[PDB]
């Protein structure tokens, strides 16, 4: 009829295999024939379009170019039928809908989808499922094996504020999404609040598998995710990742440094890249802070999230595999990253980087390294002299998170100053000397250490930090691993008190330039509250335990030359 | 709940030029209801600004049609673009052109925020009988007094420079085919949005190489009048307000560049009109509740769907002629500080109201935090003056604030950094017993004296926690050639006493027990404001070597009685 002009169709039902239906609205451009189609699932009301799409795309444009979009309310919420239970349904429940979409008068063979967060992770559970008319994938912050992210990790303890801040933001959801007010309704919404207000009291009430309120409203809370603390088979069904190898699907990929998903987005890049044409952008953000300003640290107005030039991007990137046009992509790169100390984006050809150096830096010093202003140090060569530094951990006082890939417990923060926790004893602090050449750190990053313990299981931690001129003291990377699992998430084993082993932290990744004037430093201790939660020391079963009945211990780190304690950086030198 | 959209549809104004519009319709059988937004930032762009406003898609699946336009010279539109002159007689033509069209039936109102908000009293004052009903949020209706200068008289410079840079970004990008200079402009401009008090800094203010030749208003009409004169005259429209009669449903917050401005339409329109007010504790960019050294709560998050039931149900009332549709809905809503929760009000100002002054006094001088200043309800018994030296090379930085560009996401700051400077004085009660409520419109009343010809003084009220923080509250200034008029302005003498008063708009704080009241008296506030030079000439042509200092002071006593008036509320 016109080109440029479109109309709106509202709570059309689709038929699932066992007989409940799901509800979509359309969006359809006026034209003479059958046009390509772009599909999203949403748990969040199909109504409520402007609170997500600010952290994606400018996407009505696509639609006035003449495209269209379906967008659908998941099993068991808001105006679709069925009960709601998280994860378990979404593979089949997504087979059913694209054929539907296939059979349609309006639809010319050729499909696509996009989105962010848990509107990401439903995008991979499609492309497993073996419809051919499915072209093109654009998962953003998102992950592909759920044990390792977001619910726990792959030092095996538990993700603590996560699931109690998503948690409550569901409960709130369904009390207002009623028209008929239950006679409890009232009171429950007070007692949700008070959660949200203060996340770290919430989870600091023992036994931590007693929720009378939680528990009640949504039962998978406790029978899934507390009561399930090995990767055993329950995780195991609902993982995508071993499939990934055999599929030939193109998908464009986003990521961010302080993200909570950020280990597990670069994962599915390097699994899909071999197989077809693959994409990566990342950026200096949080899960609820895109604007590049934080409360001691400013990366510039580059450093804000460009939706108009990935509003850009999208559109090339269907034109080609949708809609057949060779030439499309050109002039575009593979991988588009933002370097920090320098500020500034730059282009690459792939990822990890060919030119790679992995190099130790080792643990020494005279004089115990307790505290910021002990003694210890780091270097390329190997240390002299054989030694050993000790503490004590109390489980009734840890060491409090600050910065890092937080999401609901003050999430706003990622470059955070670590000055107010310096000075505490279960604090080990570890340093380089003020440098005179510039020193670059871009790609995967780890650490090995020898320890030992008084008790039969306990936790061990590791941190990476950039110190300006000034006195600041800027986080950038870090990781943990829990005794019991350390040599396998499947089969756990305790251990021998007084021995020394050895162990293997896994840290995620960064990208940074150190400048002259600078230093390069390291903290290690033995817990980070409420990130993860805390170990009992006793070896039973967590999280049944009452804080009374847990206990301290002595833990030691031993350093020199029959033991080499280090952490491996990679160098880049051009 | 079906609908379409048709874009790109032109309309022909009195000149012969043409202005592009968006169409919204529902699916229905006769005319309905119409609603009309004039926007400068392109109408394609709707995520851009809707999140501070209304989840408008639910009044389309109603029943209701929405209209969204670009203004003269910009976009799609066809003409020239300047500021202000021409939006009261386009929208004029406009309404006129939709209740011609046989989709509409007879009934319309407006909606939007800042910009979007301007242009709603614009269209009001032209007297069109199918108006029936106005939504202004942080807005203003005295273009001279809010935003680009004030009731002192001081030229507010960080928030013109931003503004002017973000226009002219927008100009370059929006090219078909690009010219040779344009990369190299590109470059200029992000250099200022990172660094706005550096912009500010350069002498003489009024040589703008880069500005002046992209939009040449900034120099010849803002810069070039300091003087509320004929000029500024032909485009207010404050005066205009009282003999309308239309219904207005108004939004604003406490630390909001335009917020004394939004408080005094309110005012002037509650008479013979059915008013409505809403007040939160945001700024300009930052709705969330949440800074660096003080939060609110979760319920202080702007509510977003609870404003689309609000609305919904007000042009229920007035469009579609539903007599009980605002049934149980309040008059006054406020969010009071301190105590941290909404509560519900008959009107603005409260009618339980006592102005009751507080006298400055102390043994000793009050220079700096660790002085001996005082405050008490008493007048003091013995005549004192304390002294300080202002020099424009070294100003007192502004923290916090109603700032819009220039760090402008920090409202309630953390003010001991600042404190301990030799030309900043210090006032305070002493540990409270009992709480105290203050909320409404706040001034001071001063005996000074000076050594120069010209200059300033300017006064801020501030809480004191048990733990060390002190945060800022609300803030003014006075040019002392504009202390009688900011029409006809005449010099001073040096040595002689003058006794003069501090607009310093407005708040709502409940100061707890173990807490103290404190006041800050000093000569400047930058880049919040621009630099006297001392001398008595044009300001904004002189040289940084050409300006000099003054010795400067504040008298106290039974004689010369100094104060601050504060609305106290006791139920």
């Amino acid at each position: 009829m016109v080109d440029g002009n479109y109309s709106v169709a509202s709570n059309v039902m689709v038929p699932m295999r066992d007989g409940v239906r799901l509800a979509v609205d359309l969006y359809r451009p006026d034209a003479d024939g059958p046009v390509p189609v772009l599909l999203v699932r949403n748990p969040y009301d199909k109504f409520d379009v402007f609170a997500w799409s600010t952290q994606s795309t400018n996407w009505l444009e696509f639609v006035r170019d003449g495209y269209a979009v379906v967008i659908q309310d998941t099993r068991g919420l808001f105006a679709s039928e069925g009960e709601f239970v998280p994860h378990v349904d979404d593979e089949a429940d997504a087979e059913d809908t694209l054929s539907w979409i296939l059979e349609q008068a309006w639809c010319d063979g050729n499909v696509g989808m996009f989105g962010v967060s848990y509107l990401g992770v439903t995008q991979w559970q499609a492309a497993v499922s073996g419809v051919g008319g499915l072209k093109a994938i654009a998962p953003s912050m998102a992950s592909a094996d759920l044990y390792r992210a977001p619910w726990y990790g792959p030092g095996g303890a538990l993700s603590v504020e996560a699931l109690l801040g998503w948690s409550a933001l569901i409960g709130t959801g369904l009390i207002t999404s009623r028209s008929d007010a239950r006679p409890e309704d009232a009171a429950d919404f007070v007692q949700l609040a008070a959660i949200l207000n203060d996340v770290a009291g919430a989870a600091s009430v023992t036994p931590l598998a007693e929720q009378p309120l939680l528990g009640r409203l949504i039962p998978w809370v406790i029978d899934q995710v507390v009561d399930h603390p090995d990767n055993d088979e329950s995780w195991q069904s609902i993982s995508l990742f071993e499939r990934l190898g055999g599929l030939a699907t193109p998908a464009l990929i986003t990521a961010g440094w302080y993200d909570g998903f950020v280990g597990e987005s670069l994962r599915t890049f390097v699994a899909v890249k071999d197989n077809a044409d693959a994409r990566l952008v990342v950026g200096p953000w949080s899960h609820s802070n895109l604007t590049g300003r934080n409360a001691d640290r400013k990366f510039g107005i580059a450093a804000t999230y460009p939706i108009q030039e990935a509003t850009t991007m999208h559109k090339a990137f269907f034109d080609r595999h949708l809609r057949g046009e060779t030439d499309a992509l050109a002039g575009v790169p593979k991988v588009r990253l933002f370097v920090m100390g320098i500020d500034e984006w730059r282009d690459e050809t792939d990822w990890p980087l060919p030119d790679t150096a992995y190099t130790p830096f080792y643990l020494g010093g005279s004089g115990a390294a307790n505290t910021s202003t002990g003694g210890g140090t780091l270097s390329t060569s190997i240390s002299g002299t054989e030694s050993a530094d000790t503490y004590l951990y109390d489980p009734a006082d840890p060491v409090p998170s600050l910065g890092g890939t937080l999401l609901f417990h003050n999430g706003d923060n990622g470059p955070a100053d670590q000055r107010p926790i310096h000075d505490r004893d279960d604090v080990l602090c570890y340093s380089t000397e003020v440098l005179t050449d510039p020193v670059e750190v871009t790609g995967t990053v780890s650490a090995r250490l020898f320890v030992s313990s008084s008790a039969v299981d306990t936790d061990f931690t590791a941190k990476l930090v950039d110190v300006f001129p000034d006195g600041r003291a800027i986080a950038l990377c870090d990781g943990i691993v829990r005794m019991r699992y350390r040599e396998t998430l499947v089969n756990p084993t305790l251990i021998e008190a007084g021995e020394i082993y050895e162990v293997a932290i896994d840290m995620l990744a960064t990208s940074n330039v150190f400048l002259p004037g600078h230093r390069i430093m390291v903290q290690v201790s033995s817990s980070n509250f409420p990130k993860y939660d805390r170990n009992s020391n006793t070896g039973g079963v967590i999280a049944r335990e009452q804080l009374e009945e847990m206990c301290t211990a002595v833990n030691r780190i031993h350093r020199g030359p029959e033991h080499p304690s280090h952490i491996v950086l990679p160098i880049i030198k051009r």
